């Protein structure tokens, strides 16, 4: 009835806990010891973390609980603004830009990307078959080469033309660069710099594409073409431009992460690795996937379920209660209480997926219907989940499955795994070889 508590320091409550270059895996190891539910103080504030599938389905309730902008992603808005990720549910745009770009973001309308898609993995794929005898992969730094690229393609028809440098484009850099001060916060000159960076670019292009009149397969054709079923309104500029910056901020290192840590798993489960390869050998039969082909790539995507079970990329969310509720029967909240939902302990929920939770078994994914329902929440919650989740899984059963057509791999410094922890996760350096099948691309 008494909420668990970890270690306080006197005025700064619980707050040195997470002084550490790794909190959420702090904070895991703190759900070990306190379970399902831990209150979390820090000056300002009060949160309290859940990790249980009994406690986060009532969490997960929308009537009751609604997303809320946690300090992180308050600081992100100082370049994502009031983009998707970072807005209130509340806000007219966030309602404005969820209507009108839902329907972009389909598996249906994967169909429309894949062209894109297909054209950076095959970049992706040659860089590592031009790669010489003596030479390795750095895994994480190319996976991010990929989704950078990817999105800006398919988001803007841009190309940063990530393989063809060792520094990346300038709005990389600065996106980068900015993404860590943000979370660093939890300087000011270069902050102002690199939003300043980022803006130029994005407003350029939005209005050069305006000006020609071009229509390409991409988000911001959809975006500039797009009304607001609602009220018949369209996305400003403005908007537009946070949209576009978000879909690069939210989606490009959650998703090179998940790639990462796939061929991880895969390396360290060569019985997994084999399967996974047998079934891209059987289905990706032409030089170029096709859509139709990725869709058969079954196993595949168990694997990055798998993956994504252990290591959700963006491993915790926040919410409000909406209304004063009692939480599971037992942990009564006021309206505006914080709730953490820690997804890679809610993942690790033994009363769900059994004692063997640490173990990488892409089986689990079998049948994807017994489930239960909040079980499995990687691209979090209701109508505030990740409106790229068709988009990741497309791109990432898509280049998986090309990886393990393509090469045989060597884990040949035994990597020990280290997660980086920022917005996201990733196994920081992670490297491998790969020794290519020598099959037409
Ligand atoms: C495997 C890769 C990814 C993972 C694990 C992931 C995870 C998530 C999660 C957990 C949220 C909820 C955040 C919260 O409740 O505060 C979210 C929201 C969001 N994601 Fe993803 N994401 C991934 C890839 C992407 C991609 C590629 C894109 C864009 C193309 C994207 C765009 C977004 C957007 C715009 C939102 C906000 C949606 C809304 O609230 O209306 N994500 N994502």
């Amino acid at each position: 009835k008494e909420m668990p508590q970890p270690k306080t320091f006197g005025e700064l409550k619980n707050l040195p806990l997470l002084n550490t270059d790794k909190p959420v895996q702090a904070l895991m190891k703190i759900a070990d010891e306190l379970g399902e539910i831990f209150k979390f103080e820090a000056p300002g504030r009060v949160t309290r973390y859940l990790s249980s599938q009994r406690l986060i389905k009532e969490a997960c309730d929308e009537s009751r609980f609604d997303k809320n902008l946690s300090q992180a992603l308050k600081f992100v808005r100082d370049f994502a603004g009031d983009g998707l990720f970072t807005s209130w549910t509340h806000e007219k745009n966030w309602k404005k830009a969820h209507n009108i770009l839902l329907p972009s973001f389909s598996q249906q309308a994967m169909k429309g990307y894949h062209a894109m898609m297909v054209d950076i993995a095959v970049q992706l794929v040659q860089k590592w078959e031009r790669l010489n005898a003596d030479e390795h992969i750095e895994v994480p730094e190319d996976m991010t080469r990929l989704t950078l690229d990817t999105i800006g393609l398919c988001g803007f028809n841009y190309r940063f033309n990530s393989f063809y440098r060792d520094q990346p484009h300038p709005f990389i850099t600065s996106m980068v660069r900015a993404l860590d001060e943000a979370m660093n916060k939890l300087n000011k000159r270069q902050f102002q710099e690199d939003i300043k960076v980022m803006n130029d670019l994005v407003d350029k292009i939005i209005a050069d594409r305006k000006a020609s009149g071009e229509q390409s397969d991409d988000l911001l054709t959809h975006m500039l073409n797009g009304k607001d079923p609602e009220t018949g309104e369209p996305l400003d500029d403005e908007n537009i431009r946070y949209q576009i910056i978000t879909f690069l901020i939210a989606g490009h290192e959650a998703t090179s992460g998940l790639l990462s840590f796939a061929l991880y798993f895969l390396v360290k489960n060569p019985h997994v690795l084999q399967k996974a390869a047998e079934e891209a050998a059987r289905v990706l039969v032409d030089p170029v996937p096709s859509y139709k082909q990725v869709k058969q790539l079954k196993y595949v995507g168990m694997v990055l379920n798998e993956a994504l079970r252990l290591w959700p990329t963006a491993p915790a969310f926040s919410l409000y209660a909406k209304e004063d509720t009692v939480l599971g029967g037992e942990y009564p909240l006021e309206k505006g209480d914080e709730l953490m939902v820690l997804i890679p302990q809610l993942h690790r929920d033994k009363t769900i997926w059994g004692d063997d939770v640490e173990e990488f078994r892409p089986e689990r994914f079998e049948n994807p219907s017994a489930i239960p329902q909040h079980a499995f929440k990687p691209f979090g919650n209701g109508q505030r989940a990740c409106i790229g989740q068709q988009f990741a899984l497309h791109e990432a059963t898509l280049v998986l499955g090309m990886m393990l057509k393509h090469f045989d791999f060597e884990d040949h410094t035994n990597y020990e795994l280290d997660i980086k922890e920022t917005l996201t996760l990733k196994p920081e350096g992670f490297v491998v070889k790969a020794k290519s099948k020598k099959i037409p691309l």
